[PDB]
C-alpha cells in the first residue's frame, strides 16, 4: 500500500496520502483534517487528538502537550528548564533523559517524549487506516530545520514505536516547498523563504533549490511565537472592557475566560475573511451577557508589535543566507497564522509587492510535501563546490555548486611562507569549510617561484570545464608565465543524487563550526607547498 506522509506539529498533527495522481488530507473521526498534538490520561481511558483537547480543562495534570518541545533533548537542557514551568504536566529526570509523569488508571506512568509522540503518530496512523482501508506502515515524518540528530533519531523512534517504518525524516521546509513543486523548476538555482507561522512557534527557513537538491541556507524565528499569542491580545482587551463597562473582572472565573478564549478565536478567523466579528456571550460573569464587536484594524492594532516583529526574523535569515530581500525567487506561507490578512500585506510590502505562494491550505502544506515525498520513495549544473585547499587546510571555492557549465573562473593567490620555492595545487569537491571533510581530486606542484616574501608572488588558478562536464585546473606563475595544469575526468555515477544530498546536509549540520574556522585564517589566497591533511599534528 501507499506510504502517508506526516507533519508531526507542535500543536497539531497533519496526514496525508498521494493516491491516483493527487494529495488527500485525511480527514480525522470529527471530520478535521488536523488533530491536536494532545494526549490525555484518566483513571479509565487514553485520549488521542480532539478528545484529549476538549477534556484539558478537567484534567490537566495528565493532558500532555508540546511534546515535541523536550524531544530528542537532556533534561538539563535550559529550553526543557524553562518550558517545564509553563505546563501543568509534571517533567522527571531519568538518566539525563526527561520523562512525562502522569496518573493512568490510578497508577503513576512515566513515557519518554518520543513514547508521547507515538501516541499521537498512532492516532494519525489509525486516520489514515480507516480511510485507506488497509494497513499504513511506511511513512515520512516532517521536523523542523534546526533539529539536531538527537532531535531527528527521536522523533524516527517515536514512528518506529508506532509501528511505523519511518523511510526518512524530512525537514517541514523543504515539505512545504516540495507541495508547491519547487524542485521541478527548470531554470538555475532558486532562494526561497518559508514563512511558518502556526499556533505556537514562528519558523523562518531560506532554502536554495537546483537540479532536486536543496540546501537549507538559514533559519530564524520566534519557538513562542503563534496564533495564540494573537488571541490573548484579544482576550485581555475584553477583560478590560468588560471591567470598564460593568466594573468586574471575569479573570477570578477560569471557565468565563475560557469562553471568552474560545470567543475570540472564532473572532480571529472569522477577521481573515471579513472585515468586523461579533462577540455573543450570554451570562459570561455575574450574569451580564456581553454582546460587543471587534474590527480587523482593532485586532491588528492589539497586535501590531508581534504582527510587525515577524520581519525581524526575515531580516536575520537574509543575513545569515548573505542573500539581498531581492534576491529570494519564491515566498510560500506555512501555518494557519498565515491568513490573517496584515500579516500577508506586511510581508508583500517587504518583498516589494512579490507574490506568496498560498494557494496549498497552510495548515496543510507540511502534510502534502511530506505525503508526496513518501509517494516518491514508495514508488547542467555542477553538482558539488570546486575549489583547491589554501593555508591551514581550509577550502577555497573557485567553483560554487550549481553554477551552469560550460564554466571558467580565475583567481589570483600568493605564497603564505617567506621565500616559497612553490605552492601545491590540490583540488577538492564540497560545501565544508575544510578540505579534510571535502573530497580531493587531483593535486599538482608548480615550481621555480622566484624566491619573494610572502604575499608578494602572483599564482593564476583557473578551473575551466566543458560542456562534457571535464575540468581542467591550470595554475600561472605571472612573474615567468611558467604553468602546470591536471585534467580530472567526469566520471559518470561517481556521485548520486543521495551522495550530493548527503554532502549538502553535511554542510548544514555543521554550518557553525565551519564559519568559524574560516574567519581562522587572515589571508584568503594563500598557497602552501605541502597537504595540511598529511602534515603530522
Ligand atoms: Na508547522
Amino acid at each position: 500500500g501507499p506510504a502517508v506522509g506526516i507533519d508531526l506539529g507542535t500543536t497539531y498533527s497533519c496526514v496525508g496520502v498521494f493516491q491516483h495522481g493527487k494529495v488527500e488530507i485525511i480527514a480525522n473521526d470529527q471530520g478535521n483534517r488536523t488533530t491536536p498534538s494532545y494526549v490525555a490520561f484518566t483513571d479509565t481511558e487514553r485520549l488521542i487528538g480532539d478528545a484529549a483537547k476538549n477534556q484539558v480543562a478537567m484534567n490537566p495534570t495528565n493532558t500532555v502537550f508540546d511534546a515535541k518541545r523536550l524531544i530528542g533533548r537532556r533534561f538539563d537542557d535550559a529550553v526543557v528548564q524553562s518550558d517545564m514551568k509553563h505546563w501543568p504536566f509534571m517533567v522527571v529526570n531519568d538518566a539525563g533523559r526527561p520523562k512525562v509523569q502522569v496518573e493512568y488508571k490510578g497508577e503513576t506512568k512515566s513515557f519518554y517524549p518520543e513514547e508521547v509522540s507515538s501516541m499521537v503518530l498512532t492516532k494519525m496512523k489509525e486516520i489514515a487506516e480507516a480511510y485507506l482501508g488497509k494497513t499504513v506502515t511506511n511513512a515520512v515524518v516532517t521536523v523542523p530545520a534546526y533539529f539536531n540528530d538527537s532531535q531527528r533519531q527521536a522523533t524516527k523512534d517515536a514512528g518506529t514505536i508506532a509501528g511505523l517504518n519511518v523511510l526518512r525524516i524530512i525537514n517541514e521546509p523543504t515539505a512545504a516547498a516540495i507541495a508547491y513543486g519547487l524542485d521541478k523548476k527548470v531554470g538555475a538555482e532558486r532562494n526561497v523563504l518559508i514563512f511558518d507561522l502556526g499556533g505556537g512557534t514562528f519558523d523562518v527557513s531560506i532554502l536554495t533549490i537546483a537540479a532536486g537538491i536543496f540546501e537549507v541556507k538559514s533559519t530564524a524565528g520566534d519557538t513562542h511565537l503563534g496564533g495564540e499569542d494573537f488571541d490573548n491580545r484579544m482576550v485581555n482587551h475584553f477583560i478590560a472592557e468588560f471591567k470598564r463597562k460593568h466594573k468586574k473582572d471575569i479573570s477570578e472565573n477560569k471557565r468565563a475566560v475560557r469562553r471568552l478564549r474560545t470567543a475570540c478565536e472564532r473572532a480571529k478567523r472569522t477577521l481573515s475573511s471579513s472585515t468586523q466579528a461579533s462577540i455573543e456571550i450570554d451570562s459570561l460573569y455575574e450574569g451580564i451577557d456581553f454582546y460587543t464587536s471587534i474590527t480587523r484594524a482593532r485586532f491588528e492594532e492589539l497586535n501590531a508589535d508581534l504582527f510587525r516583529g515577524t520581519l525581524d526574523p526575515v531580516e536575520k535569515a537574509l543575513r545569515d543566507a548573505k542573500l539581498d530581500k531581492s534576491q529570494i525567487h519564491d515566498i510560500v506561507l506555512v501555518g494557519g497564522s498565515t491568513r490573517i490578512p496584515k500579516i500577508q500585506k506586511l510581508l508583500q510590502d517587504f518583498f516589494n509587492g512579490k507574490e506568496l505562494n498560498k494557494s496549498i491550505n497552510p495548515d496543510e502544506a507540511v502534510a502534502y510535501g511530506a505525503a508526496v515525498q513518501a509517494a516518491i520513495l514508495s514508488g547542467d549544473v555542477t553538482p558539488l563546490s570546486l575549489g583547491i585547499e589554501t593555508a591551514g587546510g581550509v577550502m577555497t571555492v573557485l567553483i560554487k555548486r550549481n553554477t551552469t557549465i560550460p564554466t571558467k573562473q580565475t583567481q589570483t593567490f600568493t605564497t603564505y611562507s617567506d621565500n616559497q620555492p612553490g605552492v601545491l595545487i590540490q583540488v577538492y569537491e564540497g560545501e565544508r569549510a575544510m578540505t579534510k571533510d571535502n573530497n580531493l581530486l587531483g593535486k599538482f606542484e608548480l615550481t621555480g617561484i622566484p624566491p619573494a616574501p610572502r604575499g608578494v608572488p602572483q599564482i593564476e588558478v583557473t578551473f575551466d570545464i566543458d560542456a562534457n562536464g571535464i575540468l581542467n585546473v591550470s595554475a600561472v606563475d605571472k612573474s615567468t608565465g611558467k604553468e602546470n595544469k591536471i585534467t580530472i575526468t567526469n566520471d559518470k555515477g561517481r556521485l548520486s543524487k543521495e551522495d550530493i544530498e548527503r554532502m549538502v546536509q553535511e554542510a548544514e549540520k555543521y554550518k557553525a563550526e565551519d564559519e568559524k574556522q574560516r574567519d581562522k585564517v587572515s589571508s584568503k589566497n594563500s598557497l602552501e607547498s605541502y597537504a595540511f591533511n598529511m602534515k603530522a599534528t
